[PDB]
């Protein structure tokens, strides 16, 4: 009968990290746990549209960007857990607005994954660059998610402006455009479709790439020859949360050794682990030896930029 409170958590990760981490709480402090999975902005717009009577206690998972946003908004509210000392340092408090409205659980690599079994079967090269997919040889064998509602496709943008600058990666996109097939909700949607074949190139974060590999899906993950970005996966309280005491022992949890290796070691997801004492996985990546731009996190999670960038992208890219 009764258990030690509620907590509901609005996920942005995978189904099977979002299961694998609420189950693991939940079975640890008897809390009576509950998710549902969203892209991250799709998240956003969510909780914006419930913030005069909140439904959820937690964001967890997704890119960082929305959340930052989240808290320049008000939707967020702000806790600081003990566990920040053994976050890695550069990670422990990097939204638009500081005092930690939103923490840091992972980093994922951006890049793109290219089916070899259906590239060759075409005879089509398997293309390096980000500069590769305009080409004429790719057309209609790219998926890419949407920044509309994905965090995967608004961190893919900001990470081409800082590669290069706005205009050059708006015109890339212009480019690219031609050659997707289809715009998708979420960003790991790519990575399950260019698995099956259906597509020969998914635009998005390379550790679901490698469990589709490690799923025995003909798949080979690039990290493209211009550099790339990433994201960092983040945690935060939902303003006015019901199960508040919960949510800040899950914000703790999930920040600990114990709750970034469940990610992992139980819920197939190869991201970087942001806590020092962590034990990382041996499929996930490792950043110093990949060419990566230093992020902005605080500009690109401002919500002006996120909306003029965003808008811009509808506008101009998607029509
Ligand atoms: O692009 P979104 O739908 O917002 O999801 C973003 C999330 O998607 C993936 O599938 C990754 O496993 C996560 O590392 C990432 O944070």
């Amino acid at each position: 009968s009764h258990m030690e409170g509620r907590l509901v958590v609005y996920c942005s990760a995978t189904n099977a990290m979002c299961e694998a981490g609420t189950k693991a709480f939940a079975e640890k402090y008897n809390v009576n746990t509950s998710f549902v999975r969203n892209g991250s902005g799709s998240t956003l717009a969510k909780i914006d549209a419930e913030k005069n009577n909140p439904r959820a206690d937690v964001w967890y998972g997704g890119t960082l960007d929305p959340q930052s946003q989240a808290g320049e908004m008000d939707l967020l509210q702000a806790y600081q857990s003990p566990e920040l000392a053994n976050i890695m340092e550069g990670f422990r408090d990097p939204a638009k607005r500081k005092g930690n409205y939103s923490s840091a659980v992972y980093m994922g690599i951006l890049g793109f994954g290219v089916n070899t079994e259906r590239l060759a079967q075409k005879g089509i090269p398997i293309p390096r660059c980000w500069a590769d997919l305009t080409k004429p040889e790719y057309k209609g064998e790219i998926q890419i998610s949407d920044p509309q509602s994905s965090g995967t496709a608004y961190t893919a943008l900001a990470t081409f402006i800082q590669l290069w600058d706005e205009p050059t990666a708006f015109e890339y996109f212009k480019k690219l455009d031609k050659n997707v097939s289809q715009y998708t909700k979420s960003g790991v949607t790519p990575s399950r479709n260019s698995a099956r074949g259906e597509v020969a190139i998914g635009i998005g974060f390379l550790h679901d790439y490698s469990l589709e590999q490690a799923k025995g899906a003909p798949l080979e993950l690039i990290s493209p020859c211009e550099g790339t970005g990433y994201e960092l996966g983040g945690v935060s309280i939902i303003k006015g949360a019901r199960n508040l005491d919960n949510a800040k022992l899950f914000v703790d949890w999930v920040l600990s050794k114990e709750g970034q290796e469940v990610a992992w070691k139980q819920g197939d997801s190869y991201q970087i682990l942001t806590n020092t004492q962590a034990e990382q996985s041996p499929n996930a990546l490792d950043p110093k030896t990949l060419k990566l731009i230093n992020y902005d996190m605080e500009t690109y999670g401002s919500s002006d930029e996120r909306k003029r960038l965003i808008t811009k992208w509808v506008n101009e890219i998607k029509m």
